[PDB]
């Protein structure tokens, strides 16, 4: 019996399996394809899904939703903090932790996050027992790729909690590439934008695929924006429409509230088909009917800085991940807002025209890549970059990785201290900034250096790769033709494919510490006679 691949989301969740080579989305009991991630407790029972989010405007102190914004932090976290503003529901410090706080049967019972979200993982798990008619176990289940460790093993703690043996953790918008074959598509290396707006969050992430192996290069977005937003502006609106045409403020009544919620999520969805959309309330204050209409353009109106604003965080991850918006292969359109013709336009339009990845349902790609990779789980170019080392034990790469072979690339160094008498050089392997993080090749002297001023010896290092992958790695001094040279075998299986990720993972972990230290040495090339990594 395969495993399931599941998407537990802010606001809803998505379950996958991959059986007789098509990826199935797995409907729940009333019909859906996605599931609300909340978990209402009441006087008699437990609810969980559709009933937990259709009893929410009766029961609202005691139904849960959000628990992904609370997994994994601290009980001051500055989020957390914030967060609670917004939400009926109560949490509570138990030891710095939080816990969210319930009437369950008469006595109150306390949650943590892990245990919120486990009950959301019991209910997809049982959606995927009843469609594939036997229990399910294993599972591979995804987070924001900017989730820390700690996030992480909460997540996996609520799917051990559930019954679910967790295969593996990966990130969403990985699953998202995986799910459109991204990682199939041959060439060099490839630059994946992931543009992920659902209905609370909103996630970029750019991503480089080469030779089946990602690596998370840049992450931005914006927690607390997503379609409930375009809904809100419209709810505004037509308050004030109403304000305007029958001088009668609707707010202070609360069912009248959610039924124009309900009628603006509604006409929301026709403006993604239709340029006008209807607005039909029978009796919806002081019996007044309100019967009119939105065109898709007052809807643009109503949400203007908001759909332009999502090419900021389109900006931000381009510069930090130092590309060029001219540099991306793909994009990858996840979130159900993402049907928005506008939100589509703005970023064809900022990304000179290139066509969208968006054949696949965008609310359940996710799900869809993370069942691809459960049924994996269940059953050229250069592996790591090359380089030396250089004063302070500094990674200096000349051959990145992914780099085509054969190829040959060279570079010129220069001493440290002054009259220098020879060079120490030290290959390695690895995406780390420091070389101690990294795996030592071979070593060899250059020596007989002309004594001279710091940063006037001429060092020229060569790295070259035939076409079987031995690497030849020579220095010559500049000022006299003297040379040497270090071969490295290239042992079959040396690396797995996963030992590649780890060291890919490692570095995107770190990147932030490795940022600073790179910046820290004002090296610039320069080579010591010693090993950085041995010295007291
Ligand atoms: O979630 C949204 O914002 C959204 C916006 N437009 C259309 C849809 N839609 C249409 C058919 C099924 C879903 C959803
Ligand atoms: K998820």
């Amino acid at each position: 019996g395969p495993a399931v691949g599941i998407d537990l989301g802010t606001t809803y969740s998505c379950v996958g399996v991959f059986q007789h080579g098509k990826v199935e989305i797995i409907a729940n009991d009333q019909g859906n394809r996605t599931t609300p991630s909340y978990v209402a407790f009441t006087d008699t029972e437990r609810l969980i899904g559709d009933a937990a989010k259709n009893q929410v405007a009766m029961n609202p102190t005691n139904t849960v939703f959000d628990a992904k914004r609370l997994i994994g932090r601290r009980f001051d976290d500055a989020v957390v903090q914030s967060d609670m503003k917004h939400w009926p529901f109560m949490v509570v410090n138990d030891a710095g932790r939080p816990k969210v706080q319930v009437e369950y049967k008469g006595e109150t019972k306390s949650f943590y996050p892990e245990e919120v979200s486990s009950m959301v993982l019991t209910k997809m798990k049982e959606i995927a027992e009843a469609y594939l008619g036997k229990t399910v176990t294993n599972a591979v289940v995804t987070v924001p790729a900017y989730f820390n460790d700690s996030q992480r093993q909460a997540t996996k703690d609520a799917g051990t909690i559930a019954g679910l043996n967790v295969l593996r953790i990966i990130n969403e918008p990985t699953a998202a590439a995986i799910a459109y074959g991204l990682d199939k598509k041959v060439g060099a290396e490839r630059n994946v934008l992931i543009f992920d707006l659902g209905g609370g969050t909103f996630d970029v992430s750019i991503l480089t695929i080469a030779a089946g192996i990602f690596e998370v290069k840049s992450t931005a977005g914006d927690t607390h924006l997503g379609g409930e937003d375009f809904d809100n502006r419209m709810v505004n609106h037509f308050i004030a429409e109403f304000k305007r045409k029958h001088k009668k403020d609707i707010s202070e009544n609360k069912r009248a509230v959610r039924r124009l919620r309900t009628a603006c999520e509604r006409a929301k969805r026709t403006l993604s088909s239709s340029t006008q959309a209807s607005i039909e309330i029978d009796s919806l204050y002081e019996g007044i009917d309100f019967y009119t209409s939105i065109t898709r353009a007052r809807f643009e109106e109503l949400n203007a800085d908001l759909f332009r604003g999502t090419l900021d965080p389109v900006e931000k991850a381009l510069r930090d991940a130092k590309l060029d918006k001219s540099q991306i292969h793909d994009i990858v359109l996840v979130g159900g807002s993402t049907r928005i013709p506008k939100i589509q336009k703005l970023l064809q339009d900022f990304f000179n025209g290139k066509e969208l990845n968006k054949s696949i349902n965008p609310d359940e790609a996710v799900a869809y890549g993370a069942a691809v990779q459960a049924a994996i789980l269940s059953g050229d170019v250069t592996p790591l970059s090359l380089g030396i080392e250089t004063a302070g034990g500094v990674m200096t790469v000349l051959i990145k990785r992914n780099t085509t072979i054969p190829t040959k690339q060279t570079q010129t160094f220069t001493t440290y201290s002054d009259n220098q008498p020879g060079v120490l050089i030290q290959v390695y392997e690895g995406e780390r900034a420091m070389t101690k993080d990294n795996n030592l090749l071979g070593k060899f002297e250059l020596t007989g250096i002309p004594p001279a001023p710091r940063g006037v010896p001429q060092i020229e290092v060569t790295f070259d790769i035939d076409a079987n992958g031995i690497l030849n790695v020579s220095a010559v001094d500049k000022s006299t033709g003297k040379e040497n040279k270090i071969t490295i075998t290239n042992d079959k299986g040396r690396l797995s494919k996963e030992d590649i990720e780890r060291m890919v993972q490692e570095a995107e972990k770190y990147k932030a510490e490795d940022e600073k230290q790179r910046d820290k040495v004002s090296s610039k090339n320069s080579l010591e006679s010693y090993a950085f990594n041995m010295k007291a």
